[PDB]
């Protein structure tokens, strides 16, 4: 299973696969292959629609297939315009809240 | 079990595969197979069944989202080569059995 | 015209009709069950039967089989006045089948 | 708009989060938790309860279905209570979550001072 292939399934959440896809595009991957089998095909669409709602990715290709019956979808997404700028502002905002929670937790303990 | 009703999608995929075949046979150059939310899976399997029967080829697949959000898939299928010959053979076998 | 929208409306009606026929055809209780993503439609099938005042829910259980597959099982029995309401639907379904048959022959023009 | 002991399973959260919320609410005094969902999320509410049943944490006290307006919207509601040995199995899960939190904090401060 390649690094740029995210398998959407029940051993995870839609929020986790969105985060993994964002991290893979930010961490060198030019394109991410978002795939799912059978009843999870809709959930793979929800993962990509969330990335599109956040204006982070653009869909490059969608294919359906049947593998060894089990049906399969595969959506290939690449970085959208302003991905780096919108990912780093979200990282800055997530660290600001992670430190403020730590600082107030330490202060509450003292 | 006579008193057990199993609710499922098997009779739904066969109906929509049949509907799609009839529209292609009745003049339509392309059929837009779409579904919302949890029905996206059945729409994909409906197209895979049509591809398995060598009836259609996928020309385009798009996804969209409307306002819980509602996700939508849209698969555009066209006639494959030898559709008429396989549609007439499927009709002959269904009329023979009826 | 060239757009096929795949959905569950009609499939819920088939199982609503099947459940009604099985209760009318001797069965005291019908077990309405479904797996995974069809659990929602199985619940809607029973809610449709409840609005028609045809069944009453006797028991609902959930279970898990080997990803894992979840299962619901709703046991419905006849409601009071089911026979009186089923006979009015059968009579009305026959009035329409004779009308469609007579219309088919009258369309010989 | 809902009571404290009512968990609404939906798209604003994961099944893992609703399982944890239900466990936390039962451990923090609540005698019963109402696990409910609407329409296409009804199956996901069933998976949340089945996960709690696999962990032998809850027992199902009641399941009801109903219909409300938005077309009509169908709803499931599962009432769960503590199973026997819930406290002993929840305390082992709490103990296991602190062990991993202290192992990560101790290791990440060790790595920062190498």
């Amino acid at each position: 299973r390649p690094r740029n292939s995210v398998r959407v399934g029940y051993r995870g959440t839609k929020f986790l696969f969105v985060d993994i896809t964002k991290h893979l595009l930010h961490d060198g991957e030019k394109e991410v292959y978002v795939s799912a089998l059978g009843g999870a095909i809709n959930e793979a669409v929800s993962v990509v629609e969330m990335l599109k709602d956040q204006q982070m990715v653009v869909v490059k290709k969608i294919t359906t297939s049947r593998q060894v019956p089990v049906d399969k979808i595969e959506i290939v997404v690449t970085k959208a315009d302003g991905f780096d700028a919108k990912y780093e502002e979200q990282q800055k905002a997530r660290e600001a809240k992670r430190l403020e929670k730590e600082k107030n937790e330490k202060e509450k303990a003292t």
